[PDB]
């Protein structure tokens, strides 16, 4: 799936170090002293969109090609990756 | 992830972009644009964008429950969540 339950281990431990010393800056509660990372850890990977790729059947100067178009997610940058034939129609 | 989307204007639209942008390599001489026709594919692509964690911390004896994010390029860190006390899992 997207969620995964990791080891307790350094890693973890120092995200745990990170949590209260941002709570310090807070301050919502009293000066937190870390003391330890207890299981379960869950980590949630965060999958997005970069942007798209066409495929198209496109006809130039008579001739049939199939060309592989990408276009980027928030700026539409669109580039042209393949271009090819002519090919046999579908 | 694969779909299949209509032959309308904005798919024209990216025939009119491909052969333009093949123009400008023309590895096939100069090519005029007539149409594009089914079928159409699109894909989506997905990217990691950064983590979510969540972890059970005690701090001075207390137990909290702390929710952090990371990110994926940048690996910048932000503390989105900070409850307590809570019971042990």
């Amino acid at each position: 799936g997207e969620w995964e339950i990791i080891d307790i281990g350094p890693f973890t431990q120092n995200l745990g170090k990170f949590a209260v010393d941002e709570e310090n800056k807070i301050g919502q509660y009293g000066r937190l002293t870390f003391n330890k990372v207890i299981r379960p850890c869950m980590k949630k990977t965060i999958q997005v969109v970069a942007g798209y790729e066409y495929q198209l059947y496109v006809y130039a100067s008579d001739k049939l090609f199939r060309a592989d178009i990408s276009e980027d997610y928030k700026t539409r940058g669109r580039k042209l990756l393949r271009f090819n034939g002519p090919v046999p129609p579908p």
